């Protein structure tokens, strides 16, 4: 059993001083002196918070690429999921035109499986609909995964058309299923690159020129149109600018069920970065490209307001010389910035500590929304009775810095190298177990679970 | 002791079967099969939801108009609030620019001292800004009213002008107070008004084209531009129409604190109930008047996102027979309709029953959103141990009509006559003791209490 | 030689009383009391104006519908042209994915010579993009067509996918061409269209629902967005409402090159027209269909405000026994209204009489814009030294009605049967000659002629 | 008598090559061997360009400022403009609200009345409206000045309050006339004004955060409100930015009868150059402020289309010395930029030679579109027929620098110093006059004349 004594309490609708016990996996009671029985894990909060675990809507653990693949498996990616006090993490599942959709889930599924530390799940890629897809995606949504993810971007591989689009949401919504969507323009963008490379410009610097703020905005007032027209709910994943954020509340204004999630590195990043020639710049190379600085108030101010439901991280780690395999063109610099260990204390560091973001946005924005977007509450997302006992210690006295040298992810370079942070995660817990304590990592192989869903949009 | 047991727990971020135990005013222990004392109230919740006492954060009860007052007094309006679910009312306190400030607010405080059965806080109103009403409204401030409201509208009687608002939000931001403001334009009013009046055009039918939404829209984004050039926190009562949620919106979205409030009205009601002729008409006379009804669509769909982030009245009930008094000049029409009862049942059913509102937006606007942003929380609002035991076990099961028949707020007409409802309060409590069971009004004269509240927008 | 006497001479930019003399096809001098040589054709235009003549930039001629074909002839439509006061149009060739696209431009080519009683030009359709077609494409542009006509709408018979559409646009910049396009989304109006066939909806008051307003808005964002990235000039054809406006503006205000033509019906027909049951309502069935009238204001205030550049008719007529062949499925009713005779009177009625369009808008839009931005400037489109001496003697005290027992397009229903209007051509001249004398129509077979242009869009 | 042979003749709406010849002051005809007769002045203007002579609508000549007069008088200025193409400015008359409006209308005319070298008119400013207002409008009007000027700025100076501007628009809708205003909010960029010098920040380079663009924005919407209410035509004059032509833009789209003008410091100077210092950043000091240099493009993009609808000058001359008066305040820097002298060739040079301004466009923005709102047309603004001999033989193959050391306007800087210029004024006419010959000074004290104008806009 596990109490958490001492602490104020924080969700995004609570704040009290009170303590929580856990006979098992889930909170049984919240209140003063709650007589736990002998043998009991007990967990000093004096001083601290303890918020709800934080939840990850987007990430890729496993990951082909041309001829390699991203860095984390779900043993590295979880551990540095929790020591930055993610407890539940969704992948994407990816397989793309080439593969076979039910193999692909079932490849995902089998690598996750008694590998993770933590609690996760994952988002459906429909990279084709042909005539063996409705049977296939029938059946995964069945096994328990109620979201799709759509790509509006990398033609013939994994973007769809506008038929298949059509197809796929239809059938979303009579399953209930909401759709994730990476929303550029397949075509726009592969023309782009293709004329870029043609006049001998080939260097990092000309990623973002290739799909710029323009190509985000159709892709996504598209997908709009498209969940308008179909009845289907969907979600835009990676939110990087202002034109897109234009076309989506557009969209959220005349009623169409559309949510919108940003990624950490579009908050804190900014294409200056992706222009510092080399290796350098290859490290902060992503898609959607970072932007311009400009767009970085205009995603607080949103997410301040509520406008932006998640924050994710859109978490995709590859080594230095992964990166340079991309010298020759910039197309082959594999895409992907880490961040699923950092999320959370650059969200309350430069949000709540440094900036304007409420405390309670924050815990809603990093936690709460997503486990109700994606069937995960109120098992997850939240402090009460009842729900599985994920919880985090944070410490607001904590002040430090993140860095390459202390990070857990499996790559060799950190994204936010030398930010300073304001607070860390002291002990997080995962149904009940503690995983992390005093800042180190003490969790046990295999104990997250693969979670099921029902689907809840039709 | 009070003991709520059995029920389903729905908070704007939990959803569980748990038992609530208060040993006295506010909540104790939260868990599976609690144990309480002999003599408890034990109030059997199966079947049944159990939400956070709702919060009206817009009501009129004493308001003097010419030789009359609105018919509401602290103790019929409390009751009635009480009845529908609601058991905190934030009443604006409105003296005149012909009336001393301080002497409103004292009156105000006078009315209500002892005869509310239910908690309650107020809104001061500055209706001039001078040497004497400033120093007036500092004293107010350090009573624990922590909110002004401010009219763009009523010229010479309460609206200001822009020296006295730009002076108004500056004193707010100086002492941490969040100002409410009635956003139409006084002078487009005004003169409208008389211009209609000239051409014989005096019945109720021409009162919402003397103050189109293009005035309303004008209001909001000038009140947006002040708050944006002060530094003062802001929040747009009663936003009834399309032009001016845009111009809200804009300013959220480019960083003002600003905050949207709507008034149930204006999402069920439309301006052909004020073309009925005579008094029936008159009794859908309001302002902001009710609109094209286009306009709830409009209105239903940002609440859904978030984008409206409070529910409130704008409660203001009149006789038929004073409703009359307008009977020859729309201008001398009273202005307002009754809902300070009908609230909770009505978002309830037409949101969540009926429409597309999530149960746990509808907690949050019609709860914890006002009691956040006015400093009522964490005491009212959620349901955490520590908050008060301001409880409503709600029957999603009831089925019914609204009527002036059977309702309890003090005047002779309801605005939503006819109107089905979904569901009702079965038990409503106070600080730990019952006001509602079993649908009857059991509530202790004076058992409410003012809340006072501390600066929180610097 | 021809002298036009005593007219008030108004075009675009000018507006005085003079003498307009032409030797033979062009004008020759401008003065007052100009000497002419004996037998020269002396116009008393006392009384009157003098306008450049009119000039429809989207009409339909020859085009073929299952086993029939539209119903003017070049004859017949060139007529009804003149005795409007327009004396050039641009007939939209439109050979089908299934058709070669030089045999269509030349079938098309081949209907017209020496059939026109007034010049004429086309806009050559690009149905499919492939190697064959692209050389042809190379072909019909170096033969003085200067513009593409692109539907992003009719899957699988006129649409371009969007590789097609980027490879069109490419084209287009290479070789100078403005594609004009007609913008609505090929899938969601095939797939709108089959699921209400399905729900046993088959009236002619399903066309609009079947193609709404916010397919439109979609196309009209696509093709922007085409445009912005392949950096080809464009020009949005019939864009009937506010959603579509809104994408469009944006764009223009980010600095896209691209152009916004209305025509005629929807500036005075709604989509109830289309809702009057059977035949009658088969009579107003056009893509984009007529819409709520609300539009109406939106397209006539832009049209004041010179942000609708162009007003043009989509001519397309059919008898009602050809309306028919749709009754038993609203997607087999030939689509068009027919209007190329009565545009020119119906802008000035409702535009410059009784509304607030300036008579020198009325000029820019409806003669000067086209011909500008189709290449046919300053041959055709103003008055000056020079320019073709096309002509309209316009009658402002003429008052009347519209009706098919007076038309001269060559079916037997007119959409603005009963229409008042309160002007029409007196004379009307090609290059020099009368072809509408006192009303009354003296064209001259074959005059007209074929108009070649030069590439302006590279 | 003039005749201007060989040239290329380029109006808003034409281009030809043909002779122009005027027997007096207007145009009498227009073609090829016009048989001018014995002593008829000749210009050839051979491989040049004839223009309608520019018109400014936007100057300030006598203008009083705290203890001083800005430097151009009616002698100077006039010189300045016709060297630079511009044959007709409109000048601001500026009666403060200390002064009587009809004396300060009469004290302007006095001013210029003999001594302009060509033809003017006044817009006048309406700085109160109080008993008296009405009855001296109503005289000035009468006199023929149809249009007024309201300031929403300059407290108890020149601004107006809500009442005084409905009032102010109410009279000039029944008598015709347009309403010009400065769009500001005097209440804001006092009470910023007086902050920012009570924190020491007395540079230049706080004049601009002094009066923001959310500003100039709320003041534009504001203004369009109150056309909209009241009926009235109007005019925003020095249009800076791009939240300010999204209100006015917004306004012309649902209708409102509102243009907008632009200045050209706004396209082509920025709010760096306040930033640079002393004396140097003084220079550059105007209201509204030059601005970030993102709204260049803006302003540039919204011109090419049409949406900006004027370019004027807001010219403001001041000496070095006299700029220094503000030395020690910011708010005690005269405001103003000079550009009188080189408004077209800048407007021709960024604009059409090396922009994307079209020629048509140019001529429209920088003669036509004036005359027309204001009046002036056909007498001014085009080349016709009966239209004043107002002409511009513009050489193309001019290539030069704009410096204060080849500058007329009487002050000690030029605005443009250096910037390049890829044509000039060869030779410029007023009503059949030459006034400059071989970009050279040859005008006629007192030549010019005042323009009296008949209302328009009921
Ligand atoms: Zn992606
Ligand atoms: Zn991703
Ligand atoms: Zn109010
Ligand atoms: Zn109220
Ligand atoms: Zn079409
Ligand atoms: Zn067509
Ligand atoms: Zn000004
Ligand atoms: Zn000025």
């Amino acid at each position: 059993p596990l109490l958490i004594k001492n602490g104020e309490i924080i969700t995004a609708d609570s704040r009290y001083k009170a303590d929580i016990y856990a006979e098992g996996e889930t909170i049984t009671r919240i209140g003063q002196n709650l007589e736990a029985p002998p043998g009991t894990e007990v967990i000093d909060a004096t001083g601290k918070y303890v918020f709800p675990g934080f939840i990850d809507p987007h990430v890729h653990i496993y990951l082909p690429f041309m001829a390699t693949f991203a860095k984390d498996t779900h043993e590295t990616g979880s551990k540095a999921a929790l020591m930055g006090g993610t407890t539940t993490y969704i992948e994407m599942c990816c397989p793309s035109r080439n593969d076979d959709a039910l193999e692909g889930y079932q490849l995902w599924k089998s690598k996750a499986e008694g590998n993770s530390y933590c609690d996760y799940t994952f988002h459906m890629a429909v990279s084709k609909f042909d005539e063996k897809t409705e049977g296939q995606l029938r059946e995964i949504v069945a096994d328990g995964i109620s979201s799709f993810k759509i790509f509006l971007s990398y033609k013939n591989f994994f973007g769809v058309d506008d038929g298949e689009m059509y197809q796929t949401l239809r059938l979303a919504k009579e399953l209930g299923v909401i759709v994730t969507a990476h929303c550029e323009n397949a075509e726009l963008v592969g023309r782009l690159q293709q004329k870029l490379l043609s006049e001998g410009k080939t260097g990092p610097e000309w990623h973002e020129p290739s799909r710029p703020e323009a190509v985000e905005a159709e892709g996504t007032a598209r997908f709009a149109t498209f969940l308008e027209t179909t009845g289907a709910t969907g979600y835009v994943v990676h939110l990087s600018c202002k034109p897109a954020l234009d076309a989506a509340m557009a969209a959220k204004a005349r009623g169409v069920p559309i949510y919108i999630e940003s990624v950490i590195p579009h908050f804190l990043l900014d294409k200056t970065y992706a222009e510092r020639g080399g290796v350098e710049a290859m490290k902060y190379i992503m898609s959607p490209p970072l932007r311009d600085k400009r767009n970085q108030k205009v995603l607080w101010d949103a997410l301040a307001q509520g406008f932006i439901d998640t924050v994710g991280t859109d978490h995709c780690p590859f080594d230095t010389e992964q990166k340079l395999l991309g010298k020759e063109a910039f197309t082959a610099i594999p895409n992907g910035i880490p961040a699923i260990e950092d999320r959370v204390n650059l969200l309350y560091t430069y949000g709540v500590s440094r900036g304007r973001l409420d405390i309670h946005r924050f815990v809603d924005a990093a936690s709460t929304k997503a486990a109700k977007l994606f069937g995960l509450f109120p098992r997850k997302g939240t402090i009460a009775v009842g729900s599985d006992a994920d919880l985090v210690v944070y410490d607001p006295q904590y002040r430090g810095t993140i860095s390459v040298k202390t990070q857990h992810v499996n790559n060799d370079y950190n994204g936010f190298e030398g930010f300073e942070i304001d607070g860390r995660p002291s002990v997080v817990t995962v149904r009940g177990k503690v995983a992390v304590r005093d800042g180190q990592f003490v969790g046990e192989k295999g104990w997250g679970k693969l979670l099921r869903r029902e689907p809840m949009y039709f």
